[PDB]
């Protein structure tokens, strides 16, 4: 029995056709991606193959302006317009809250969303029962397959789900639901889910009655053959997990933003038992073209975005580097950008030092023709919308910090931090925690302003994001060790002010963070 | 027979007690220096030493404010007014030009102005003629004293004398002058000129005839004990020359800013022979008072410039060291200020890289109380009204200007550079031209903007002020090997719109310049 899988995964509301870095497009002669010309080939595969499902794995907020201006809606229309069959919930679906995505999503969403491991209790737990449920039986060809959905039990430290939810542990939600399904006869199960490619492997081989596992959330991409793009692949696709039941589970995740459509042909029997999976991810680019009425659709909507974008900010020279393969590696300029603006507007209201978690900056501004920044841009930089706190921080603390700033070094890690007014040098042949071999850090009481070594015990003022001043992404000695804290400004206000201030911006790698 | 030598040297407009950086004074209760403070010890020591000399060994054209206003009166009204005895030009007195001098100053003195190896010729030789001498005999007590006037052979190439005027080598032209001196049987004969210490020691060497040499324009301070502030003494006051004839020459010279009053005593006999010389600087410091009749006579004139001053411009939190003790040996903050400014106001009409000669850096501002800026305080800083210009450069250009940089580094030579966009590192123990050991210069076009080795045969875009582009100190290289050429925006105003756009500003020792 064949059964094609088309799968997207963390497209963070780029339904709109991106450049290569899957930010605002400059050429479309060189873009790829979107809502649009996803399309085309779904239909295109719909058009040859009888049997398909269509399953985005969680993370369709947030990202874009497209969010932060329908906080929604663009999901559910133009996910039902590409007519997906199933959706696991992300971490992201829950930014705007449990009420952030049942009204907008949930609600108005005209196939089920998935989560087995999202238990639901109190006063909310009334209704949004029914609203997402653990599984569905799908009905393909003549048979039937069963989705069991799962979420990242990480997410209420993560996004903003409320209180009145509990995220369990995936294996141990999924697995009675597995076997409910199989009680069922219901052979052919998928599971797709939120959780990362490191996650899925753990439920692939340790979860019995899965057939495929489908995922996402950190943005892995497989690839058996030459890939198409900048993107380094982990493995082949499908990776293939050896379970412990002595079965070749295959384990297919595709990239992020739409740039990637997942294809994965099945071969099932009978009894529904894996005998082959062949596929690979397909690079959706410009050679597939937009749908027309999907394009058009697409621009009944921009008209409504437009307005933030086309008001003018400021000009940049060099290209902002706000990639996460090197915003959460090494020194990326955009980082530089942030932390030179975040010491510019709290000095009308002493302070010269700046950490930023790399994971904050979510996408590049590719310097084209102009230059030009705006809105829409620094806002797809910065989806979270916070602000610049000012805190006062032991030498030991901003110490340990930068050791966990690489304690777990290598793994596209969020918590690397960037630096202003700070020169840190790592040497990673040595354990976590002697990892930073020298800190330099700027001084303005003295009588000559430099970089000095960082003592231990000494009182410092560095400004960082809110996220960060509250001990986020296990920074918990900040939360707890800081001698004061004081409130912020708006994080993309104020470095809207700043570039608007300079009017050109060309932050570069300066030799902030070195590596030994 | 006793003669007590007072001098002076290199004021630089500071007629005004300055804070002890000789830059405008924010508490008087430390503040040292003045015309008004000097007259007071002035006074004093011709109250008690019958047979007294005053004597001003150039410069004090240019420094501050005071100067670009009314251009040369204040010397001539104040320097009357201390009662000065004689003056050798310096190079300073033709800022303005030598219409600049003769009509504010030479025609408004009441007193001699001598030089001895400047030669008048032309249309101009008709007035200026008998405005200045090559010396001047002035009778003490009941005796004679002849003064010979020097002034720098290298003002043309420092200044701006007009075509009109030939500047001749001192000695060569001072030793007929003594010849004539005592044939007419002036035996007591002091030397008084603008050359520097170093070539001071050529004059008391190989001029027969002379008995003291007085001088300047190298800013050079000599104690005999302990010195009384941050200056640190190049010998003992006075050091003494052995010249040729068998004699004991005493070189004496004091500071600068009008900080110290130079002090030598002087016994004579019948043939005007030295027996001996006692003396040392006396330091102007806020013990001795300011005489009210000076004082306020200051507060008439100050009146005036309070209008430039009385204007805001910024902020400053960090104090900008603009001294030429750090800015003609290492990194100074206040080149780069000067240097990122100069990598703003471009930006508006594609460049990143700045060098700047520390020599044009010629006042600090010191950040207090409010750390405020204003006119007064930049116009300190670049007293010679310039641009900013752009050039295009080779890269083995800019290569040799930074060996050019150090070639004779440590004897407060000017030409040392502050950089911005640009990594040098020196190496000290190498022979001039091996010294510069590492340098990585900032690019733009590159897709990771970042600093890079510099390609010999490459071509870059730096921003050097006017008298640089035009190979000025020495950088003959630059003025020649060049490839483009562009008009710059006037120096000081540019730096106070750039400062004004910031509204604070804290530029720091980053590393720029290091040292192997
Ligand atoms: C600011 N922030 C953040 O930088 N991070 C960064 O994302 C990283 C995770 O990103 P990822 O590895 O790409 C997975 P994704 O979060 O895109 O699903 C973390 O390491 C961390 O550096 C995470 C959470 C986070 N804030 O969470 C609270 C919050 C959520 C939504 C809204 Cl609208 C407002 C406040
Ligand atoms: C800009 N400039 C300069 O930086 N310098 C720097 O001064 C240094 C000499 O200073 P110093 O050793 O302290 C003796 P001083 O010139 O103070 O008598 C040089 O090495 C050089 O770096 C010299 C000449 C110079 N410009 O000369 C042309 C000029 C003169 C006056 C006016 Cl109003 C306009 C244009
Ligand atoms: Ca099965
Ligand atoms: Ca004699
Ligand atoms: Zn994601
Ligand atoms: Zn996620
Ligand atoms: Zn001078
Ligand atoms: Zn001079």
């Amino acid at each position: 029995w064949e059964l094609t899988i088309l799968h997207t995964n963390d497209v963070h509301s780029r339904l709109e056709q991106t450049s290569e870095d899957s930010s605002k497009c400059v050429d479309a002669s060189r873009c790829m991606g979107g809502v649009a010309r996803l399309f085309t080939k779904v239909q295109q595969i719909r058009r040859a193959e009888p049997n398909v499902l269509l399953l985005d794995a969680g993370d369709q907020y947030q990202g874009t302006i497209w969010f932060t201006v329908y906080k929604g809606a663009e999901v559910a229309h133009f996910m039902n317009a590409l007519r997906y069959d199933a959706m696991a919930l992300g971490n992201h679906e829950f930014d705007n809250g449990v009420e952030g995505l049942i009204e907008p999503l949930l609600k108005e969403a005209k196939f089920p969303i998935l989560s087995a491991n999202i238990k639901a209790k109190g006063p909310l737990a009334s209704q949004i029962s029914g609203l997402y449920l653990p599984y569905k039986v799908l009905p393909v060809g003549d048979e039937v397959v069963g989705i069991v959905g799962y979420t990242s039990k990480e997410t209420p430290f993560l996004s903003n789900p409320g209180t009145n939810l509990v995220f369990e542990d995936e294996i141990t939600a999924l697995q009675p639901e597995v076997d409910k399904l199989k009680t069922l006869n219901v052979n052919k199960i998928i599971a797709l889910g939120h959780s990362g490619f490191e996650m899925d492997k753990l439920i692939a081989q340790k979860v019995r009655g899965v057939d495929v596992v489908v995922g996402g959330h950190s943005n892995t991409f497989l690839y058996t053959g030459n890939p198409p793009s900048k993107e380094v692949p982990a493995g082949k696709y499908p990776f293939i997990v050896t379970s412990d039941d002595g079965r070749k589970v295959p384990v297919v995740q595709a990239y992020a933003f739409g740039k990637y459509l997942g294809y994965l042909k099945i071969e099932f029997d009978e009894r529904g038992n894996v005998i082959s999976s062949h596929g690979n991810p397909i690079l959706l680019d410009s050679s597939i073209p937009e749908d027309p009425s999907i394009k058009a659709d697409i621009n009944k909507w921009r008209i409504k975005l437009d307005d933030y974008s086309t008001q003018e900010l400021g000009k940049t020279i060099v290209y902002l580097d706000g990639s996460s393969q090197s915003c959460r590696f090494r020194e990326c300029n955009m980082g530089n950008l942030i932390c030179d603006a975040m010491i510019n507007n709290n000095l009308r209201h002493h302070v010269s030092m700046c950490i930023l978690n790399g994971g904050g900056i979510r996408s590049p501004i590719d310097e084209r023709n102009d230059g030009t920044i705006t809105w829409e841009n620094l806002a797809a930089v910065l989806p979270f919308g916070g602000t610049f706190d000012l805190v006062q921080l032991k030498g030991s603390t901003l110490k340990k910090a930068f050791e966990h700033s690489v304690h777990r070094y290598g793994q596209s890690t969020g918590e690397f931090l960037q630096v202003g007014g700070i020169h840190v040098v790592y040497d990673l042949s040595r354990k976590p925690g002697d990892r930073v071999v020298k800190l330099d850090v700027l001084c303005t009481k003295c009588r000559v302003p430099s970089y000095d070594p960082l003592k231990m015990d000494e009182v410092y003022k560095v400004i960082l994001p809110n996220f960060l001043a509250n001990g986020g992404d296990g920074f918990q000695m900040i939360k707890d060790e800081l001698l004061r804290h004081d409130s912020g400004d708006q994080d993309i206000n104020v470095v809207s002010t700043y570039i608007s201030k300079m009017k050109v911006i060309y932050p570069a790698v300066e030799g902030r963070i070195k590596f030994s």
